[PDB]
């Protein structure tokens, strides 16, 4: 069964949040994706938040852009993790989005990744590190990509145009 | 009846929200003053919104700091105009709290003031003019007060001290 | 009759101010647009602003970018109610627009939107909200739009391309 | 046995990160504290980041203010999660902390927290809602804290000094 | 005959103007100083504006705070040189102000200095090289007070304490 | 004779002060123009500024991007007036020249305009009207070309597609 | 043989460390060129900073983009300088860059360059005025490289399209 | 003989610049201080700068506030290696100092350090890692500075009060 659900508050912003997707196609985790929108669909997303645990999932990825409430709300409503994911935005770059995304009061927790598509990624690689604590295959896996990543670096350290 | 609300998403945004208040008392307003969290009492968020038309109000002013995003999950859930107070936070000198509260999506306005206790009383006296609109009695105190405010200014051109 | 007024410092703020506009349009709102400059045509500014209530106008939506003047000017000469829609500036990216336009002292407020053409869009609604408190048929319009936004992402969940 | 660790980039740090280790006193969740700095102890760093999975951590949570390396030097040399506070630094008020956290390119993520003391406790409440998947007693103790923060704003609602 | 006017939005930025009032008490250059409110007192902003020419004013010095429109609606209305002091506001230390003032668009200038007291005190210096050109008393009074700048930063080389 | 100097730091920033040397093309103001850099030229730009009063120059515009010390440094060495323009930088997008120019310590100002095209402009339009105060010629000129600009925006109020 | 070594984050970094590459064939200083990641290859980094001095470098210059660890953690494990050079980020900019790599606490330094393209061929500049020091040769070349940009721009002071 | 200079705009900035001054008392490294201003003493800057090869300087730190010039023109006039510290400024917390510093165009470097007295002390410690290239005692002192600092991290793991 998914034990993450990856949800973002409009279709424009699945441009960036593939990228979280990718990551789980990579690891063979399952995932479920969602539209959920604070703003345009906010009894939805009161429903998605409430019943996250009893839908079996472990973590939660939000990603948003602009005045970014979702990742916030959802934490607001689950006791499920909430990573979130700040969207680049077209004048502020983005700023907008992570200010309004991680900078949270005491009591409710977003943990925020970079702004974009690395962002994106990097909230798919730290939910399943959560989920790879109790789940050997998953950490061996987690290993593997992570070692490839280094090799890869490792057999080419000359950035210049061959000989 | 009251016609306005002034919420915030904590005690401490009393001090700055006063403000707003304030101008109210001075216009003889009637309003309400409400502590309510998107952040830690979402549900009841919820319901006040739902419930702010068949309430009677025709403005709400909602304060907050931070990751500011009480006033666009009020505005996400009633057609009663929205105005949105940043309170100053420590660290990001109410920047974050502008940019979580003004940046919201084409859909779901909220009206935002200035950063801090002069946007406070600006929010009321911006919703005081909204509601003067049809009520003539609150326009002419309205008048008053601006004349007041530039006769102030009119009566004392030179800042330097007495002779 | 027009009741609202959009207004706008240039020309070239008509990229984003159509956006406004457009809202009206869809909402069937009648209503005024006319570039007026706070730099470039102080004495007309001061006109406009002093014959708003006379005309009939009940909000205003001023556009403007850079050192955006026209919206607080517009309240300092009115008690109609002013928006402000900062356009974006080609090196800070309307940072500076917003800056200008959400920053008023206390005494004279402008209700500010977001940067660009999402703000110009929130800025019409904010104002048939504003308008919808006292016409019924409006308020309809405006819940029927509303419903319909919600309604695209329901019927819409998932981001990805056809199975 | 602890299975979180509380580190940070110096002894400065712990008047920000002891807000951390309150939220864990009060949820009575074992955890480790140490100062460990990227900068001025590399090679304990290294060994610490190594050691972790066999010491039983399964989160980290460090903090560090200015350039802050530590958090993003941890999640590169151990899969255990990693959650980062940035630490208020006095010229540029954690904006460097925050973005040296929190913008880490793909591959090696670190979910990042609000700037000073309420992102240290933010930190640590994420940290137990991670643990709190497979620990049930440690879910109730949430599930009790939320609702006692909830309802310590319900029951004053007035944010005003006594009739 | 006072040929500079040092104008501001408040007589709170008296605090900060003095500074321009000291130079030019330095260098005995007769000059008007008053609380003139874009915001606040239109109208007579206006008057003062379309006057200062035949008042015999050269240069125009104007200070404001936040959303600053002094200078900018000032050089609107005058062919007179206006010269922007941008004050230190509270939550955002005058980067609000040196943007409203600065930012001017094509055909509308404001010459702008430092954020605070020193561009006050710059602003009259600069005011006075502008009248310089034509007033060989002042010219020379201006490179006494140069000289005497230079020569205490000479004879004083070593910062530390003595010996 | 010519009585401004327009220099800038680089030849790539003629694509920006190119719209000052405009303006005077315009008003028909005799102007000089030279690429003096203080970081490439240091020696030059020192015996730049001190002829420049025995040359006859009343006004110098300095334009540069980046870490802008041009226009610092002519003011140090003369008592010529010193407007400075901020050239858009890569990066920075002209925040930088800004920071650069503008915040002068007290006792050697730079009067700056806006960052880009657009200040270069008001650099010679602002320098116009330091001329035209003892230039009646010049002063009906900047009076016409403002009419002009005034007149262009007043017959054309709808900024809407013809019909 | 090689006294200097530039190590950058990634291979897409090159597009912007090439630059400091063409100063040195331009000087002729030989040099080591590498891809090295404080975060993708965290072993290889500490060795490589841990056999600097013996492998004979005297500078090492690092670049790298976003949360950019990778000259700090050069500079904790060597004591050879670091100059390092903040790569131009997509969303921040290289603003990101520059805060994570100049805000070095007390006791382990970076000499900073400007972001991009400039500060790498700035840091090949500063590195080899650091050799030329105690290298004749290079300082003559050095001398005459500098010589040669100042005489481009002397020579060629009219920016304007010829006659 | 003294192989460093510590030079700064004003007698105000040793607040901050005898951080620097101290790392040389504690390392034995014998060092020069002067007040020197690009902008209040622009003559003697180009003689500091111009004699500092022949004075014996192997490496000049500079620090100023503001928009600060004193590095980079120091770098313009001389091949000695420059250090810039960005000195805290009231306003804008030395953002305006470090990017008047850091972003110098190619062709004259200057190696930027933290803002304010973290950024002094590290100047220093750079400028001794540079001399310590060609100086076996200084580089001995060093280490023993540096294995001194992570010694007294490493026998304080935990920042909590004693039992
Ligand atoms: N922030 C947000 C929420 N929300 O926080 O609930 N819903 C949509 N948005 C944002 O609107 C931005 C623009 O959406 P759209 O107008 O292209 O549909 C998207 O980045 C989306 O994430
Ligand atoms: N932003 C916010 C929300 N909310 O947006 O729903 N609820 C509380 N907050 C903010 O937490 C900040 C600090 O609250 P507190 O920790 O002092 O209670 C306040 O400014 C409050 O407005
Ligand atoms: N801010 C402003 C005012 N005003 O505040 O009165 N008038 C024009 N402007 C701005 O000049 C900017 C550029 O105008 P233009 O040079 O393209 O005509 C526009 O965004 C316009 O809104
Ligand atoms: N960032 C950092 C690291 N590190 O990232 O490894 N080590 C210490 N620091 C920071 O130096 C800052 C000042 O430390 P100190 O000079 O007061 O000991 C602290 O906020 C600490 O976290
Ligand atoms: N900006 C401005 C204008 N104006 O631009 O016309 N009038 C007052 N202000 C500003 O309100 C700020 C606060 O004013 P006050 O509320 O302390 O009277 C002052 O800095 C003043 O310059
Ligand atoms: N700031 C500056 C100075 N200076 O302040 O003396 N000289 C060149 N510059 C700047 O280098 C920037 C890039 O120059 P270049 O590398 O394209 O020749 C230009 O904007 C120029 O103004
Ligand atoms: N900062 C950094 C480190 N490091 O600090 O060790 N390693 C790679 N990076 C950065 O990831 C950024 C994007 O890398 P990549 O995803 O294109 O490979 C690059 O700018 C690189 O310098
Ligand atoms: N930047 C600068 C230069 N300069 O760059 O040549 N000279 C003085 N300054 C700065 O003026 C700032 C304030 O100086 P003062 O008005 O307190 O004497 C100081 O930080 C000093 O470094």
């Amino acid at each position: 069964p998914a034990r993450v659900a990856i949800v973002m508050g409009s279709k424009s912003d699945w441009a960036t949040m593939q990228f979280a997707a990718e990551i789980f196609e990579i690891l063979n985790v399952p995932h479920h994706v969602e539209v959920v929108s604070a703003q345009r669909t906010p009894d939805k997303l009161f429903s998605f938040a409430e019943s996250a645990e009893e839908n079996g999932y472990q973590v939660i990825i939000a990603g948003a852009g602009g005045a970014a409430h979702l990742p916030g709300m959802i934490a607001a409503k689950t006791l499920v993790p909430v990573l979130g994911v700040p969207v680049q935005s077209a004048a502020l770059s983005g700023v907008d989005s992570l200010y309004s995304i991680v900078q949270m009061p005491r009591g409710i927790p977003v943990g925020t990744l970079a702004i974009g598509k690395a962002g994106a990624a990097n909230a798919a690689l730290l939910a399943a590190q959560i989920l790879a604590t109790h789940d050997k295959e998953l950490h061996q896996r987690l290993n593997d990509w992570r070692k490839a990543q280094t090799d890869e670096v490792l057999e080419n350290p000359d950035p210049r145009g061959a000989a």
